[PDB]
């Protein structure tokens, strides 16, 4: 349940209410370390089958370290940020001398530790893979300085399992130029990520939201490769901070609104263009025009403020009265009376124009409604699909309450003779100004062409003097 | 097969013909189940290596079922659908009481069966993995209860292969929020997909088309995670239904058409904006403006009707007569005099404007044609690359038949003084309408200048009498 | 690497300079091969644990081979190319009789060989996996004709590792319809790709650039599945050729520029539309509007000319005098008085409008500057974050040298009463022509209102002669 939808016949637009916000407002970065036992390329040449599997698996280990070494060497009008600017900024700190040793010394006896860097930022540091101890204690002593021996075959399988994670990380960074998203299992496992969330400087509400939407947290996180230095692989994990949680959100759907009475392509159209996600935020409204950068899990909407606009609350007035005087509502105009459909949360908006067939069908009953020329709406209660032309759209089967708000389509208030049908992105006031301006020039020019009757024309230019008499020019010499 | 291409010099456009349709018109959903053995939260914990490897593999099995458990908790005037709405509606029914048991009982004796759900929808279900059997029969008995013996090392290797597909399925769903596309081979293998196509309620032509294009079917398919209930993982696979097959298709290529005789930046430009794929469909024409949403295999075109517009058959007149009165062909206008090229199916359109070098080369003979200012066309016969400015274009090496259709460029019909060169998405009639209102804006000024000529200004005010002589006021006393 | 940046207050734009070019000019095609040991179902029925593992792994081998067989059978005005046209043409030649044998013979004695195809092109050829020798010499002897025995368990692990690369190649090709990008390490490992780079027909400077930026090469390369015939799997790897290196490059950032003097939506807005990358190339300027099609690695900028426009050197005049007469600078107009921010290389542009709170902060001192209404700029020296409304932007901490160039906002030169705020993609000269047509209609109408106020009305019609005196008609007979 939980969802309600309002359809406005007057503006061919629908609003779905009942969603809860989870907006990413900031970032939080932690450094992930992997201890290494580097070089020791002195191969002992005992050609036993188990020894060459360990050695050829040791090469994969050497290649993984070298690969990572070579690495450290209304959609418009929005803002343009840098998503990994915060995470790249801490990779710059790890390049300084002694900083790697600072975190290496703090992780001497524990897997997790907070390290204060020279930049004045205390960063969480932890270690996920300990290949240094397994190689130098369970493999190399049996191999390097004890006459080249591998006793059991399980040590081969055990070594390729502990090495597998290092190979996948190098493999994932190599095909993403050192920056990966989403944060994969190999970069950070589920238990590790749950542990990191539990230790972040965030609220209990933020910890609870992240721990129950880990898969969404991954899609909004980055992994940034920093340095391979002093037998340590360090990469930064950039986690999202949801500073705005549990505020109401609603999505606006729009569809073309045209006249159905003019002849052929003489019909005019208008469409609201401010579609996307809206959420209350700090007395204002955040607008997310690109619906693709928002993830919806049940009634919870995960959006990024980097792809948002701050708007005043008066923007909601466009839903109920598009001609309001507190906010100028954005629209676009055209003459293309083409049919289309928009699938909403719990219904469908259908714009039927021309000879196009537009219907709404049911899996057990068949076609249950044939739309007439105009912009109509239907909910998912009883309907399962909608057809417009040769396009079959399935309808979301989420249960909710739909409200049909009747009203006169606003396109009928405009005269097609003076209607600017070439506005890609205008507004109500701009359309009114363009009509006021053109009708003023027509009115003013006609008032001048009629106000030039009764004025005297030029007299003959023949070197003679002329006086005025009976509406004509007469020679002055005639009167003397 | 035999692809032909006609280049229309009059509109700087080309139409590639000879293609056959394969239009996705609907969806087919099926339920995929994986039988699980219930989690033994803490099995034996020995120090034997083979038991250790088995123990670590059981943990990965447990982590995969937990990660899936926490998971169930001209294209701007197109319609907006919900491509996954049909599959998600099936996931809803599976959450209901006993619906998972209804399929679990229907799949005890067969790897596949049709199940009638409470929603009245009969869906095809099938069992895809054999893990509950391999564990409880060959691995768990010699390890559960009060035992801890892993006999052969082959059971360690065999369990890794059995369990690998499950880890990979859980791995994809975790980094995709439970909705993946394309349909990977872990979600459905090649032999399982061929088996599901052979059992779909479709004709033999449709089964044959899907079978020889399994790669494309995956590109237009989805995998949707539903539930983890009663020791079985159920997810839905959403398969495409190609209801329109073997109808002719053609592709339209367009390029800027500018004058070359005007001076500096006074040249006017025009461009057809209806690029994309067209296919006959139920007495109408389906238009796909986003070429990236279509896939081409030999002479077959796989498009999705969701990203299409349903147009009348009269839209074809825009290739033979762009000024026809039956259909208003879409164009855009501009002033920019810049060069570009359009790689077509068996040739290349070149728009050379300004002081830019435009070239057609052969890899063995070098430059073989230097284009002049204007819009020209060249086929791939003896041509390997095209060069426009600083960009090198490779041409397609598909053999075909190219027909050059001579004709006057329609940009020469327009007077530059009244040409509206700022239309982002207009049409032929909309430009003529703006030309009409611009000419009326000129003849209005010509009707006021012809109505003021000959009128006389006021004579000097100085207490003297003035007559009219030679277009000037002369004192009356001068003639006394 | 000295990176500098100038902020142009007049146009609300910044230009970051100091980068070096690496432009993808052409393509290079190489053929990668897998030697197969096709193909036997003759599986002897000895049910040994080690033999059954080889049976299952042999079936996976057979499945991958069969799975690959079914595979063989401002940016809206840019040009349209075929990105893999050159790679597909090489696949075409590999279908010809004997072409695969030519490659297979060239690879009998070496893993890398140059082969001359029948179309004249000499192509590097790489054999990356030799499963034919391993199966027929190490595995099949003791099975096919030696009474069905698997001796050691190391041949089970060794064959699984060798077959692993073939499986991943088939899986990656199966979910990408035989065309993949970026180039994964399964299709080409780091050393194999390096081996191909340094044997290409390119200079040493191009070899060094690609060799030290292997991860970028993968992001700009394609793998194309060609053929599976004569026990060989062949796919073409299409690699970039960087024909233009080390030339200067600069990026342009633009932000909306609005008046702040009017009330509510009475203000007008202007924005430069030519944001993106620019580089010098052969005496012109290559422009890359889609910033996502360029990759930056420290000082270097890797762009693709296919997504570029070749512009004259006069385009730089838009940065110094946007009202120049040589090059017409493109802009867009609106009435949207909305706030946003653009993060640049070493700073941040802030467009603050309305009642929005705009702020630049430091991690140690908090807010250090509060922007006022208008378009302002701040550098990363001392600034870590910028807040515009409810959005937080982290700034890039790259050390550089920023220059603030004071200048009058060009949005102030326009009269809002005649300003066309409905231009999605116009230019300085195009909007001056629309203003010129409205101002000439206002200039002429006022030149007539004052001209009719000085015209003389008709004299009395009473058969008497009149002369003009003191602005009145008086009788000529009075002066007799
Ligand atoms: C222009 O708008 C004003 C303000 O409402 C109105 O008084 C006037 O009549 C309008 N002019 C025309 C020609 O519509
Ligand atoms: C332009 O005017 C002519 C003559 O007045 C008329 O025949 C034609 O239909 C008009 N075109 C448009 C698009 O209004
Ligand atoms: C506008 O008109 C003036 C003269 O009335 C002319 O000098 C100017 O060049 C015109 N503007 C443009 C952009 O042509």
């Amino acid at each position: 349940q939980n969802i309600t939808e309002e359809f406005y016949q007057s503006t061919c637009s629908a609003v779905s209410r009942g969603y809860l916000s989870a907006l990413r407002t900031g970032w939080y970065t932690s450094v992930v370390t992997i201890e290494l036992s580097k070089i020791q390329k002195n191969v002992c040449k005992s050609t036993d089958s188990k020894v060459k599997l360990i050695k050829q698996e040791l090469e994969r280990y050497n290649n993984a370290v070298v690969e990572l070494q070579s690495l450290m060497q209304l959609g418009f009008l929005l803002g343009i940020g840098s998503a990994v600017a915060s995470g790249v900024a801490v990779c710059k700190v790890l390049h300084l001398e002694g900083e790697v040793n600072k975190i290496k010394n703090a992780l001497l006896s524990t897997n997790k530790a907070v390290v204060s860097l020279s930049n004045g930022v205390s960063v969480l540091t932890f270690k996920v893979l300990d290949l240094k101890n397994y190689i130098d204690k369970e493999l190399l002593p049996q191999l390097n300085n004890h006459d080249c021996r591998i006793s059991n075959i399980e040590t081969v399988i055990e070594f390729q399992q502990k090495n597998n994670r290092l190979l996948e990380i190098a493999r994932e960074f190599s095909v993403n130029a050192g920056i990966t998203t989403p944060l994969s299992t190999y970069m950070l496992t589920n238990s590790e990520l749950l542990s990191l969330i539990n230790d972040m400087p965030i609220t209990n509400d933020q910890k609870k939201l992240m721990s129950s939407n880990v898969q969404i947290v991954r899609q909004q996180s980055y992994s940034i490769m920093c340095v391979v230095k002093e037998e340590v692989i360090a990469y930064v994990v950039q986690l999202p901070i949801y500073g705005v949680i549990d505020t109401p959100c609603w999505k606006l759907h729009t569809s073309p609104l045209c006249t159905t009475d003019n002849k052929e392509g003489s019909n005019i159209c208008l469409t609201r263009t401010d579609r996307g996600w809206y959420c209350d935020n700090a007395g204002s409204v955040s607008f997310f025009p690109q619906t693709e950068t928002c993830k919806v899990q049940s009634n919870r909407v995960f959006c990024d403020t980097m792809n948002s606009l701050t708007l005043p609350t008066d923007v909601n007035l466009c839903n109920t009265d598009i001609f309001n005087t507190k906010y100028d509502c954005k629209i676009m105009t055209s003459k293309t009376d083409i049919s289309s459909s928009v699938i909403t949360s719990i219904g469908a908006i259908v714009s039927c124009y021309g000879k196009t067939k537009c219907t709404a069908s049911n899996k057990n009953r068949g076609i249950i409604k044939t739309f007439s020329n105009g912009c109509d709406y239907v909910s998912n209660k009883g309907v399962d699909t909608v057809s417009v032309g040769n396009t079959l759209y399935y309808v979301n089967k989420l249960e909710g309450k739909a409200l049909y708000i009747k009203g006169e389509p606003i396109i009928n208030y405009y005269d097609p003779l003076v209607f600017p049908s070439d506005e890609f992105d205008a507004s109500i006031a701009q359309v009114n100004a363009k009509i006021n301006q053109s009708l003023a020039f027509i009115r003013r020019s006609d008032e001048l062409l009629s106000a030039i009757g009764g004025y005297i024309p030029e007299a003959p230019r023949d070197g003679q003097a002329y006086v005025r008499k009976d509406g004509e020019w007469v020679l002055l010499s005639t009167f003397l």
